[PDB]
């Protein structure tokens, strides 16, 4: 479920927005060039990036836990 | 469960990783990026790439 | 009348607040250390950047009118 | 009587010159420092500077 790196940036920049890092976003937006991403923003959940994270960890924890 | 700081560092390793030069400078003294616990030596280059990718082969284990 | 780097510091710093530029304001503060400055903020008035800015000019007009 | 374009750049300059990398960076954004019609030739360094000094000469021939 290959990824690309406009995905990980919408990600990264709806995460600062959410948390309120108010200035972070502003200047990620202008860096990563979000304008310029394909991405829906409005069919993107919110804690996106949380919750992918925290998938990513149980699926290594299972990864080991079967091998365990 | 993971936490606010662990995750702020992932996207700050990213930020610096990626050659996001004023994002990293700004999201680091926002996040007041230490004053937090996290030792660098232990997160390895693309951990949140890494990590995330790991997180969609979950979401992609839970369509099927 | 000398003026010090953290004097400028803090009339650029209170002009980028005051016309709104909420993003330069935080990202300056830091980058000049204004929170390591002397100064008061309370006796320094609105617009002063653009208040001794417009005084530098009428004085050079002076300058060049009383020779013109 | 100075424009706020006019004001824009010289601190924008200023920034630059003073080697506020990030400072220079997000206020470039900001600002729409161009989009604005003013030649960089015509601004010498330390301009912003300049202008102050001579507006703090000024000041000081109001209090005398």
């Amino acid at each position: 479920m290959s990824i690309t790196s406009d995905e990980v940036n919408f990600l990264v920049y709806r995460y600062l927005q959410e948390s309120g890092f108010s200035h972070s976003a502003f200047t990620f937006g202008i860096e990563s060039h979000i304008s310029q991403s394909n991405i829906n923003g409005t069919l993107v959940p919110p804690a996106a990036l949380i919750s992918i994270l925290q998938k990513g960890l149980q699926y290594v924890e299972a990864e080991i836990s079967i091998n365990e």
